[PDB]
């Protein structure tokens, strides 16, 4: 009925700006399973869902996945505490619009956690690279001792390996404790996170370990219900000092469900 | 809990503007008793309540009647139909703010019905003029055959007379079918209307009769719960072609509860 993360919306008449508000609570759905330094945090994947959910609620469209996310900047983490209120704005047209996502302090104070640009979706267009099998329980234990406390709902990497070139290949499910409310989302945050987790298994990321979290997306393309995905493939390079990656999520028939052109990564104390 | 006319509010973060929305329905409270040309209409008094209710919901204040209404312009009538959505904006500070009240067409179309300026309240500062007693049932029958179909809830003028100078003096109650929800209001719309009805008994107004409705208020001062009022005194002059009046509502001890410095009146087809 109502989106659990975005909430209900009203268009301000003074300007074309549409404004949403929703109440977040750690006992909400599966938010409790995402934890950094013992703090329940809203995962960066979730801002993508909110942006897309916002665009779909403003404009009449006839499709299933009509939007791509041009850009998405993660400004500062959202410590999910009880009585957290999430305020979201949208401004633009059916071709291109900007979304801003915030926490609310009282009634007239806001802290913006992320900004996204949504636009009309673009339609989808044996070698010396052998795999070395890896234990998923090794990964979820490395970053569990580095701050990232992924719970049951976020432990979707069930098979993992990495090529000679350094690319990470993972087999992924959406865990049983995360398919409640799944139908509410266009781009299931938990699943997108699971796709993004693979980047932490690349040779680039592992040659560091502190943990390494996302801070920017560009070119998030959704071509279907990403929960139907089963194999995620992520590569992480380094250009400048910025860690820039790319991941691809494909269903059982190797069809792309989610494609993320860029993912800028960074370290966290 | 929630104001039946103003509704629930959210502050848009892009600008300081606060935005309310509420659902109006003719079977709402006593809206059905106010009728013009067989159409349920929101009475002009109600926009005053909405403006004050809006100001009180934006700002922290310690009083009972902290606001006066500097001005209030009635732009076009609101035909109350089922599923009517009333959108209200507020912009300013605790000293002076502007309110705009609208109907909503869909999700991105509005029709503004009234605009008001609210400001900090200013604190309260035998002759040849004999009365001629009048029948209240004569008044409510004159304007009932001219378009104004006041129902049970709006028939508060229970005693009426008019001086030699042309001033109208009325004894007023708040009818039994209108004290449901009374506690929700700061400035009970039905009562304010009843105060304003007196102007239709002045020598100026009667020397016309079509009916004569308000279109502008200035200097609406509220000094208490106006339902405690019992005697309303209204005078209507004519300067230029505009019909400009003034009414005063006083409680049992002759203490002013409501004072309206100006009321511009006009005819309606």
């Amino acid at each position: 009925d109502t989106h659990p993360l975005l909430g209900v919306g009203v268009t301000d008449p003074t300007n074309g700006t549409r404004v949403w508000e929703s109440e977040l609570d750690p006992d909400l759905l599966w938010l409790a399973d995402f934890v950094i330094d013992d703090l329940v945090v809203l995962p960066g994947a979730a801002y993508a869902e909110i942006a897309l959910a916002a665009a779909t609620d403003t404009f009449a469209v006839e499709q299933d996945q009509p939007w791509m996310i041009s850009e998405l900047d993660l400004r500062q983490m959202l410590h999910v505490t009880p009585g957290t209120v999430l305020v979201t704005t949208l401004t633009g047209d059916e071709q291109r619009c900007q979304v801003e996502i915030r926490t609310r302090s009282g009634s007239s104070g806001w802290t913006t956690h992320a900004t996204a640009t949504v636009a009309r979706a673009e339609p989808l267009a044996t070698t010396a690279d052998l795999e070395d099998q890896l234990d998923p329980d090794d990964l979820y234990q490395r970053l569990r001792g580095a701050g990232q406390q992924h719970g049951p709902a976020f432990q979707g990497i069930v098979g993992l390996a990495v090529t000679q070139a350094g690319v990470a290949r993972a087999q992924v499910r959406l865990p049983a404790s995360a398919r409640t409310g799944s139908r509410e989302f266009m781009l299931h945050p938990v699943m997108m996170d699971i796709a993004l987790q693979t980047l932490g298994a690349t040779r680039t990321a592992t040659d560091l370990a502190a943990l390494v979290v996302p801070v920017r997306f560009a070119g998030v393309h959704v071509y279907g219900d990403i929960t139907r995905g089963v194999r995620a493939v992520g590569s992480l390079a380094a250009a400048g000092d910025r860690l820039v990656g790319e991941v691809v999520l494909t269903d059982a028939n190797g069809q792309p469900l989610l494609v993320v052109d860029e993912v800028e990564m960074a370290v966290l104390g």
